[PDB]
């Protein structure tokens, strides 16, 4: 099948909040939750797409980031190998800039079952930072 890697950022305020935006309803994945990313394109890094894709999808340039998680996970008609950046600091205030709805949403209050399943470790572990 196809096999993707992923660069996602896990974009955490300084109130515990994390920038969340919501899947069209014709994705992949239609209308979960999910941490702004996308496809690491040929001839860049994980730390340049996790970058490029914030800065497409949410306005944001994510700076002194970390990697929080790598994982594969086999969904039914493709595999995926998800980088899950911590970002703490950025320039910029993110925004739905593809039309998409974000909001802060706290992290305590993160529901598992509203993102994609591949996301439930990471979404575990975050809570217990
Ligand atoms: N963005 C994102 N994708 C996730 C998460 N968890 C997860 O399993 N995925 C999966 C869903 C998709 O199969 C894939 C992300 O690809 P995408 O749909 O964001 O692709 P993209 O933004 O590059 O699309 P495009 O603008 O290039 O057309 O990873 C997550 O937290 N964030
Ligand atoms: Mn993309
Ligand atoms: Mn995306
Ligand atoms: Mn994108």
């Amino acid at each position: 099948m196809k096999k993707l890697q992923i660069a996602v950022g896990i974009i955490r305020n300084e109130n515990n909040e994390i920038f969340i935006t919501r899947r069209a309803a014709d994705a992949h994945m239609a209308n979960k939750l999910e941490f702004p990313g996308g496809k690491i394109e040929m001839g860049e890094t994980p730390e340049q797409a996790v970058v490029r894709e914030l800065q497409e999808e949410v306005g944001i340039t994510p700076q002194h980031f970390s990697l929080f998680e790598k994982l594969e996970y086999e969904f039914p008609d493709r595999h995926i190998t998800l980088w899950f950046w911590l970002v703490e600091r950025w320039e910029g205030e993110p925004w739905g800039k593809e039309g998409q709805p974000g909001e802060w949403m706290s992290l305590v209050g993160l529901n598992a079952d509203d993102f994609p399943p591949a996301n439930e470790p990471v979404i575990a572990k975050l809570k217990r930072l």
